[PDB]
């Protein structure tokens, strides 16, 4: 049971620690669409991307309480669920910032009130 908040297209990288070099994930270079997903029942979430061209899963991984997320520049975001470092170069800035924006909105959701809101501007 799970929903999309956002979708995002995205060079998905790596960090080979060896090599001192961003590697794409999966080993083929390429754009991907990432998405964030939300477990309606755990209120978790995760990353998930799959290259457009072959649809090969390149990422998947949860995003943990506390996650420390990075915007290195406006189009390239970066983060280390596990022991690898992960990066998305992303196609646009509209890309990037929908991405941010649900990714944020993720965090808050994990991290833990407000009125309620205001009607919708007409």
């Amino acid at each position: 049971s799970e929903q999309s908040i956002c979708q995002a297209r995205a060079a998905v990288m790596v960090y080979d620690d060896a090599n001192k070099k961003w590697v794409p994930a999966g080993g083929s270079t390429g754009f991907s669409r990432v998405h964030i997903y939300h477990h309606t029942g755990n209120n978790t979430f995760r990353v998930v991307g799959r290259k457009i061209q072959d649809h090969q899963v390149v990422i998947n991984c949860a995003i943990p309480k506390g996650l420390k997320y990075n915007q290195a520049t406006q189009t390239f975001h970066q983060w280390r669920d596990a022991r690898q470092v992960y990066g998305l170069n992303f196609g646009s800035k509209e890309d990037a910032n929908v991405f941010a924006s649900a990714m944020m909105h993720a965090l808050e959701v994990l991290g833990g009130d407000f009125p309620p809101p205001p009607p919708p501007p007409p």
